[PDB]
């Protein structure tokens, strides 16, 4: 973060501008309206100023930068066009510990004040930190059409309730899925933007007489292959409101930071699969929102069954929200479609990590006219090349490894099936191989990074 | 208003979190986030804190809250479960004039922490006054749908280009437009977070080298199977930013109810249409300079042929990306409760269509879940076939009929039924063959229709 957003309750604290300018008169109306104690210090005042002083509203300092005046200051401004005094008002203030804003040099001092979208008391504030004026207008201007000018009339409300969900609501659980039925019933909000008295009453004690569903809950959701980009609306609906996330290596950090930022955290893995199922049983009888978040999808070879088919004779809710699996995020990302034209009949998605005596059914595997996905075979590469040789596939055969597949990291590397073995070991995991003819076609659908 | 929004500076300024538990650890990766030269002092501290305290990141202070902690420092948080601590935290930060948080409390504080959504150096912060703290969650949950996630790149970028901007454009309106069109180029800012520094020089030049109206691109975006929130954050931001969109059939309508209303929409579908013509299409929208995007039921690159829509263009020098989609087989597996493996269950998955003709040997073979694409009418002979070349007459099948939607209808019994259960279901359907199929009266948890 370049910087710490906050909201800070300026009413009756002390505040200095130094300058006396529009800029000094822009800043000073709003903290005006934010309730500060003002003090404005300048050579000169545009007129705006004469009258505030005057109704009382605030104190006038004519002549130079005294910097005594910062001295009970909460926050302070240098509005001047003279950069040799808005350094000097910067350096006295830092000298104090005082936020310090210098309107023309946002790089230097100590905050920057956003552009703000007013849904009072909802507030949404804006900035690029002076890089890019024309990118934070933008986004102002997007901003402002999505959130609907009754939005402050259903916050109002909620803040005249919330002593109420406190007394009637013994736990927070129970308190925040009450919120989140509140701030979507539409018919709250357009009747609190009615002033339908009558009927905001009836609908909220509707709401208020509701049973809660104290039941926990287990949702399985498919993170993707790693672009943060690649998690579905659904799946981040899911961990915004989850109480506790289940999640292992295979997710990235980029998704990690779209979780509920009060949620609890739980790491497996690098821990036995019986324990993460207990895990996900224990904290749900708890009357928890459980998300198991998981690489990919969760049902191409991530367990997700086993730690679900407990759930119904326990009496436990439990949903799935499929995620990009790896073989479709890495082909769209290396230039690799799994099918095209008639290169491949169908797509094989194989595990390359087999159970102890298990061997895959190389003849099946070699035919013709099919694209191979194998998931965890970075270490049988050698094997597979071999056996799919042996079985009758051709020595020509192109083949790719997709190492982090969708990240900024991605790497690709590619060649002949003769090639797999050497080729995996300029690769590491997580390593995705495509056995096909559609690797060919990279030279012409790569789209993504040459890496 | 009640409160100012005040976006702080605070790489290396001493902060202080009085306060060791999960709630104090959620506060100091904020602030260590945003370079904080943080101190945190409790009467003990949870196991994170001595993880970042062994590798540099903070400072601890093991004991009762000494005020003098705060004799160096810019913002103080007060994070523990005892009022009183609580208190004497906010009265020593408030006589030596520092904005100070108490998590959990209104009032007594005289800063209060926003919703962020992170984009540096672009960021957005929602607060609703104490009011509504859940409604300000998803408010960033909206938010973090809408941004792209390496906006931050072109942010900064835009920096070391305004000098070669203004000798190319002399007038205040079109400096604007420039960068209206700049901002929203996705593809420099993954290329930018990507470090492909060919691949940016390339999309900058062309920038620079189109003219102002020319935007042409064509993104190909998979819809998924049906439910809208399958689609993906990065599907639904492209669909938002397009001047045409071009879908057919597959490609539902409550995903199409996504798409930004503005935008020219051209169905090239199923009524009562040659790939060519849909290859042209693309390619005449893309060089008038429009930002097409080509939506498409499921994933483009499975049996959606969109590879060949791709090569319409990479030979007329026409940008393109491909967003993946949830693929029918994926979401039809996930809502009725039919993992593609499971245990020991399958070797591997099968995605097949149902000149040319199909390997029932191979389709037969053991150890296998095999999901047929566009099959429906081949039913009964994938039964005949599959009997025929030894699979097991008692081996489950499945069909899921509007998968992932709101009309979704699952069928299912063994192979010897595939082609009289084939008959109570319509396209779009798949069908799913195997022994992960008995785990549905175990796993559905989608209604079924
Ligand atoms: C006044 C404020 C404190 C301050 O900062 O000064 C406040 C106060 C309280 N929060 C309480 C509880 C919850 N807090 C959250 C979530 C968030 N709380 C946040 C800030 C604020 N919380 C401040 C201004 C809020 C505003 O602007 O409207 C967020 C946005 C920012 C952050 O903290 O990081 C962060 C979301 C971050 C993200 O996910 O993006 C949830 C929901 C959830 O967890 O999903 C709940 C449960 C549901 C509910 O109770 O509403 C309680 C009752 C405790 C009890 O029951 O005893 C109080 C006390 C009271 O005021 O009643
Ligand atoms: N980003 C990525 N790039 C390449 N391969 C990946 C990958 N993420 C996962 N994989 C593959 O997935 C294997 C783990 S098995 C879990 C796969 C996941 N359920 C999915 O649907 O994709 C890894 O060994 C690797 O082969
Ligand atoms: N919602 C849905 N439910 C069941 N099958 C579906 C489906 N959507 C698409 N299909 C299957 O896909 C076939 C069209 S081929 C298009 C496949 C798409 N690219 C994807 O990844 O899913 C249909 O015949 C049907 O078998
Ligand atoms: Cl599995
Ligand atoms: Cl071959």
């Amino acid at each position: 973060m370049d910087h710490l957003p906050i909201f800070c309750q300026l009413r009756d604290r002390d505040c200095l501008i130094v300058g006396g300018g529009d800029v000094a008169e822009r800043k000073a109306r709003l903290l005006l309206e934010a309730g500060a104690r003002l003090t404005v210090n300048a050579l000169t005042f545009i007129p705006q100023f004469t009258v505030w002083a005057n109704e009382g509203m605030l104190t006038l300092v004519e002549g130079p930068f005294d910097e005594t005046l910062l001295d009970s200051c909460w926050l302070a401004i240098a509005a001047t066009d003279d950069d040799t005094v808005n350094q000097r008002v910067s350096d006295a203030a830092e000298s104090r510990r005082i936020f310090c804003n210098v309107v023309d040099a946002p790089k230097a001092a100590s905050f920057i004040m956003p552009s703000i979208i007013d849904r009072s008391p909802l507030m949404v504030a804006v900035s690029a930190g002076g890089t890019s004026p024309v990118l934070a207008r933008l986004l102002r201007e997007k901003l402002e059409s999505l959130l609907p000018q009754h939005l402050g009339q259903v916050a109002r409300y909620a803040g005249q309730l919330r002593a109420r969900v406190k007394k009637q609501f013994a736990t927070m659980g129970e308190r925040r899925r009450f919120w989140e039925k509140f701030f979507v019933n539409d018919r709250l909000a357009q009747s609190l933007a009615n002033a339908d008295e009558k009927a905001v009453n009836a609908t909220t004690e509707r709401l208020f007489s509701e049973p809660l569903d104290h039941r926990g809950e287990v949702v399985l959701v498919g993170a993707g292959p790693g672009d943060a980009g690649l998690l579905t609306l659904k799946g981040l609906q899911q961990i915004q409101q989850a109480d506790i996330v289940v999640y292992d290596r295979l997710v990235s950090d980029d998704i990690m930071n779209l979780v509920r930022r009060d949620a609890d955290r739980v790491f497996v893995g690098k821990v036995p699969q019986e324990e993460i199922n207990q895990i996900l049983l224990r904290e749900a009888q708890k009357g928890k929102r459980v998300v198991r978040l998981k690489g990919g999808d969760p049902f191409i070879f991530g367990r997700g069954g086993e730690e679900l088919e407990t759930l119904c004779h326990a009496g436990i809710p439990f949903s799935v929200v499929p995620g990009i699996t790896a073989a479709s995020g890495c082909s769209a990302y290396s230039g690799i479609p799994l099918t095209h034209r008639d290169y491949a009949q169908s797509v094989r998605l194989v595990t390359g990590h087999l159970k102890t005596g298990g061997e895959l059914d190389w003849e099946n595997l070699a035919a013709e006219k099919q694209t191979l996905v194998f998931y965890m075979g970075l270490n049988q590469a050698a094997t597979i090349q071999e056996k799919l040789i042996a079985f009758g596939m051709q020595a020509d055969m192109p083949v790719a490894l997709v190492e982090n597949g969708t990240s900024v990291k991605q790497r690709v590397v590619h060649g002949v099936l003769t090639q797999l073995g050497e080729l995996a070991q300029q690769v590491e995991s997580p390593a995705l191989i495509i056995v096909g003819r559609v690797v060919a076609l990279r030279d012409k659908l790569n789209w993504f990074s040459n890496h």
